[PDB]
């Protein structure tokens, strides 16, 4: 089996590589940084030329890469976004559509991220899959790098798999993370830095928040850190710990810093002992570079990583997630769009459930108590509509004013303890609302 | 070892049995038919005489026995309902309380039923547990009979366990279903028929619904279903099947009929092969008598039965649940009280999740399309507030007009297909609503 010959055989231009994708078919691509820019630019060009139509693209975790190519508003009639998370890119599209005669331009597909591999392969069906990969090694394998998720599965289930080789994509070890040249239909090469998450600055509230959380992290904790600035930054208060583990949905810079520092050994885990487990990674160049050939990091597919039964196997799980609002029932909301709920597709609830089921486990959902320079309360009477984390599932809630374990508390006990986590400026107003709702 | 000597030492009157329960303590009891009428009457009398106070009662599945005695409105100032399900009994109390100067008289404790054993025993803590049991056998064991649920844990974890022996309570085999006299603190005897779930008349829509559902059940299916005329009718249609299995939260007369007919054999199950598994039972005298000493019926605790990971290990699970409303997003609502959501505490979602995870599994949620002589649609634009089954979890929905599998469908595809399950009188209005909501 000659790999070098197979490679040359499949190597081609972005233009020719995407030239065969059928109108009326289903396409998917990797998450975030994995989105292949050369391939997506060439696909967008096809649409611009009017050479493809009715192409449904099903995907999670949008990046400017897709935002600026296939997803551009002008192509919305030809490349139809079947978005499975609604992010800043989709929010902008949706608002533009509303302005343009109330046009629906984003087709949200409700789902559980943890079920994405089966949903895409079996319910939806994907004909073409495209993903950035690390360069082929001397045994004929590419790596999915920062992506496993549903990507490992759809790379195989799709009729055609097209890869974009990028020397900047780290070579990552993981379950089905390695792709043999024989599993690939076409190859293009494009060496450019991976897209980064924005770096964010700490706010004063994070000191209290991080301090409160630290007191809640037991010896040998097995960490998951949710998306957002808060869990990424709170991670740093654990610099002084030892023998921590990682089993997380998203691998972020804060977690990788703990690995770098030797804080994370993974020696107290039941599953994947000795290796930090994640399903996809987002960060900056320093983090991406560090992942390359790292023998103590191991990606796994999302249907493993985000299975609460699997999460719970490891003792002393600590899940730290952020939210946008907490209401007086103890329900939480991470959705930016008022009156909508797309964020429930995320893996937050998987870890809320999984951490609580872990022996010695704790789920923490945290937020500053206010927004807009202290003028807006993030502790509210009642969330408008369907929630992200239901009140029956919430475990620990934290603001800069303290922590409350909600499990086993009555609705009266909950409302009273939650009001005390609000900023003093709002407690009277919240107490009256609770009275009106008959929560107390 | 001398069990008759132990029985005689522990045997007492209901009045004496409940006399040492502390004020300001936590009491729990069995579910439904499990509630002990003589003990509960004696406890209520104790409150009436002003001899106990600040007694919190934590419980699920209320029955007339509880409503008639301890839960009587007039005793609300001494015996505090910390209800974990809100049923007809609590709805009546809540409404009466609002009328009576807007008083809060029921204190809902949000939870997952599947976590009840741990929540009651650990976060909440139970000082006294009371449960009706079958007569002591020659080895010194009583059976919890109709109830396992969280009862088998709390009978052991409560600081005192008081039983009410009733020869009408069947001797049921199960995991931790049998409790030795050495584990019982006091005994009273009260032989009276168990309370029955009322038999309700079928509505016309159930004929079509039971056939659509039955068409979705293959031979070898492993069934879970609720109580009522509809499930009874479904079981009626299923009388022609073979080698069905049972793994259900509640065991009902319909399922027991299939056992009696030899339709249910449990030979195709992966877990508990050969035995019908349930966590509590509700029905009529004929069904209760049938459970007595049945070697092929096996109760198990709710943290096993309602664990989606456990449910999913059996192939071809079919979960059949009812709902009150379905909205155009595919979310379902089972809560009777407008604007509120107490029904999410029930096990419906456990089985929605577990059935989908099962190999060949299907979760079905069914409702007639209208209410009130066809004047009100049960298919609605949008549920008012938090839901029972989230749109991200719904699998199959059914009305008298057919069935839809929602998995993998966009918001537009869902709305369009769901409207076709609504009564013709409402389809135009629902389509308009869908457009306004920007679903389509």
């Amino acid at each position: 089996m000659d790999i070098r010959a197979l490679y040359d055989e499949k190597l081609t231009t972005p233009e020719e590589a995407v030239s065969s994708i059928a109108s009326g078919s289903h396409l998917s691509m990797g998450m975030f940084a994995a989105e292949p820019p050369a391939l997506l630019k060439a696909l967008a060009d096809r649409a611009t030329r009017g050479d493809i139509g009715d192409l449904r693209v099903y995907y999670f975790e949008t990046a400017k890469i897709a935002g600026d190519t296939i997803l551009r508003y002008e192509l919305n009639n030809r490349i139809k976004p079947y978005s499975m998370f609604v992010t800043a890119v989709e929010r902008a599209l949706i608002r533009r559509g509303i302005e343009d005669g109330g046009r629906k331009v984003v087709n949200y597909v409700p789902s559980n991220f943890h079920q994405a591999p089966r949903l895409l392969a079996e319910e939806i069906g994907i004909d073409t899959f495209m993903h950035t990969v690390s360069p082929m090694d001397c045994h004929g394998y590419f790596s999915l790098g920062v992506g496993n998720d549903y990507s490992s599965r759809i790379a195989r289930s799709a009729r055609r798999f097209i890869v974009e080789v990028n020397r900047y994509m780290p070579r990552v070890q993981g379950e089905a993370a390695a792709i043999h040249i024989s599993e690939v239909d076409a190859i293009v090469e494009n060496h450019v830095p991976l897209i980064e998450m924005p770096v964010r600055s700490a706010i004063p509230e994070y000191t209290s928040i991080s301090h409160i959380i630290a007191d809640l992290v037991p010896d040998g904790a097995c960490l998951q850190m949710g998306v957002g600035a808060l869990p990424n930054l709170v991670c740093g208060v654990l610099k002084d710990r030892n023998d921590l583990g990682i089993h997380t949905e998203v691998l972020n810079p804060g977690l990788v810093d703990l690995i770098r520092r030797g804080v994370v050994t993974n020696q107290r885990k039941t599953l994947d002992r000795g290796r930090s487990v994640f399903t996809f990674a987002m960060g900056q160049q320093e983090m991406y570079e560090y992942l390359n050939d790292h023998p103590a990091i191991f990606s796994r597919p999302v249907d493993y990583v985000n299975d609460p039964h699997i999460i719970a196997q490891n003792d002393n799980v600590v899940s730290i997630n952020a939210t946008l609002q907490i209401d007086l029932t103890g329900a939480c909301n991470s959705e930016h769009m008022l009156g909508h709920q797309y964020s429930a597709s995320g893996g937050q609830l998987d870890f809320v459930r999984g951490a609580y089921a872990s022996k010695g486990g704790r789920s923490i959902i945290a937020t500053p108590s206010t927004a807009a320079k202290g003028t807006v309360s993030r502790i509210i009477p009642r969330i408008d509509g369907p929630v992200t984390t239901p009140r029956i599932d919430t475990h620990y809630i934290v603001t800069e004013f303290g922590a409350v374990n909600l499990k086993g508390l009555s609705s009266t006990e909950r409302a009273l303890r939650i009001i005390e986590l609000a900023h003093p400026d709002f407690r009277d107003e919240l107490t009256q609302a609770a009275k009106k709702m008959h929560l107390i």
